[PDB]
């Protein structure tokens, strides 16, 4: 069908988004593939972040073994989605991203995008306010790229035919360690459980009993 | 919506900061594109954002009393900028919000139960910290979809949050108590090439004198 190669089977702005729900148990039948689950990451990933430090990061849950190292984490009310789940995509926020920031302002300078001016506009007024930042602030900042990209995961489920649940009934203080990623860098931000929405149970037919019937001599 | 295309809405969305300042936008549309946005998850459904929209010369010279010099550009040309807030008190009606889902017998009174028994207290019980985390969340989910819903109007947009944070929720007349401030979202139509005129054929405005 033709809005895939755009590579979205719901391509309906208007449905993906007003029509989106919270969806927390999804068919256990159906998996995603983990180069789709890549796709859509990346797809996700065109989101907007302060001074583009896209200070976003993914860990893919989506087995069993996985998941339950995942729950040790994540609050009991929210077992239905992260068992039922295709994948669950936890996003963390990288307080540490802007290490690279005059390094990345500069590649768009040497690639001729800005000039020297913009470029030393760029440096001069938002890196030493990362420079000087608090945790607290960096916290802050990562946290509200995590939701923009979380927010677009949420969309991007929907226009590949899935549907999915955002969630941040979590253990903030355990889930770092559990994903096995830096505390001394990683936030905990949200969860996104991702798979196709638990259908109404199929209705069989019957063969016409008269078929099946004898009326003996 | 003048682009109903997904896939370009998100996928072609850049940050416009120099609009056309001839352009405006009715508050009547820009009312319906921030209901369009706030169609967004919020956690618990407590859809914690709070909208301030600054459109007028006055309103804008306020505004810019806690916005960075930087992001001059953007609010001087913008046909709007809806600024979100987070409130940090809207847990206050949790109670009140989710019995009403149960009286309309939408959950069962079991599963109210779970939800009053176990997120109200979290709520109840957060440190300042966490109603300002939670809150800066749902307002940054909404701030995402108001991006692209400017987008699927026809216009472009700019997310930004080079403010002073001091002064800002003062700066809008409200409660720094109770609001956090978490970035605008400046809204208009994307400055264009300029108009390439016509000439009369001068033949007709010149005369050969006899
Ligand atoms: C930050 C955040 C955290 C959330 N956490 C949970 C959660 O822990 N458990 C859950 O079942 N739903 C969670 N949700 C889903 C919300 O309850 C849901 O978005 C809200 O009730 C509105 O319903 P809707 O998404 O279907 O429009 C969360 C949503 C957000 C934005
Ligand atoms: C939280 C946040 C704050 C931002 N603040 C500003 C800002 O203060 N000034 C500005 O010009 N752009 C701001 N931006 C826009 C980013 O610089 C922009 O998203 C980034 O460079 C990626 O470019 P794109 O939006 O065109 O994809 C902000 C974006 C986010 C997500
Ligand atoms: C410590 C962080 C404080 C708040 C940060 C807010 C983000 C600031 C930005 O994203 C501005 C980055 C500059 C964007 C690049 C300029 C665009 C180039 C151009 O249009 O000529
Ligand atoms: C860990 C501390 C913060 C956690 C807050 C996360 C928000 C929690 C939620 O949004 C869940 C609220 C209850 C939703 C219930 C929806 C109806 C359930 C059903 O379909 O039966
Ligand atoms: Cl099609
Ligand atoms: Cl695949
Ligand atoms: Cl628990
Ligand atoms: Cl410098
Ligand atoms: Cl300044």
């Amino acid at each position: 069908m033709s809005e895939a190669v755009k590579n979205l089977v719901n391509n309906d702005l208007a449905d993906v988004m007003f029509n989106r729900h919270s969806v927390r148990q999804f068919d256990p039948n159906v998996k995603i593939g983990r180069d789709e689950l890549q796709k859509m990451i990346a797809e996700a990933a065109t989101a907007p972040s302060a001074c583009n430090l896209q200070s976003w990061h993914f860990v893919v849950v989506d087995t069993p073994e996985a998941k339950a190292k995942f729950k040790q984490a994540v609050m009991k009310f929210n077992y239905p989605q992260v068992d039922s789940a295709s994948a669950i995509v936890f996003i963390a926020g990288d307080t540490q991203s802007h290490y690279v920031y005059r390094d990345v302002w500069n590649k768009v300078y040497e690639d001729g995008n800005i000039t020297k001016e913009r470029l030393d506009q760029i440096l001069g007024t938002f890196l030493p306010l990362y420079e000087n930042a608090t945790p607290d602030f960096l916290k802050f900042d990562a946290t509200i790229d995590c939701s923009v990209v979380g927010m677009q995961l949420l969309l991007v489920a929907r226009a590949h035919g899935y549907d999915a649940n955002a969630f941040s009934g979590i253990d903030f203080e355990k889930m770092i360690p559990t994903l096995g990623l830096d505390p001394k860098r990683y936030v905990p931000v949200m969860g996104i459980a991702i798979g196709k929405a638990a259908q109404e149970p199929l209705h069989t037919t019957r063969y016409d009993a008269k078929t099946q019937t004898d009326f003996l001599a």
